[PDB]
């Protein structure tokens, strides 16, 4: 139908909205802390401390198939970030530290972004 394909239209462009947000996301993570899944064959207990990891390659896939509805479920892996890193490393770690200073920096480009997603509708 039309309207199936103007959905898709819409949802293309919250992918080219939400991809833009990811790299605004990203750089401000410029040690790559976030980067990769952290590796279970270096962290072979991960899965026992985090239930849901997640990271920016991740986030990606997902972006590239599409497979964020809205903008609350991209904030919600993004989220998944920065918690799970702060419940794993210790307040004193270039970790904990990392994560603080990317919700911090990402705080201002999310707020935008949901006027922006909002705003076009």
């Amino acid at each position: 139908s039309m309207e199936q394909v103007a959905m898709e239209l819409r949802l293309t462009e919250l992918t080219r909205l939400l991809r833009s947000v990811l790299d605004q996301l990203q750089d401000k993570d410029p040690a790559r802390i976030f980067a990769q899944p952290v590796s279970l064959k270096e962290v072979p207990d991960y899965l026992d401390h985090i239930k849901h990891p997640m990271d920016f390659a991740t986030m990606r896939k997902r972006l590239e198939a599409q497979g964020y509805k809205n903008l609350h479920e991209f904030e919600e892996d993004f989220d998944l970030i920065i918690d799970n890193c702060m419940k794993y490393n210790a307040r004193d770690t270039v970790f904990y530290r990392a994560a603080v200073r990317l919700r911090d920096q990402g705080g201002v480009v999310l707020r935008q972004a949901r006027r922006e997603v909002d705003s076009i509708g």
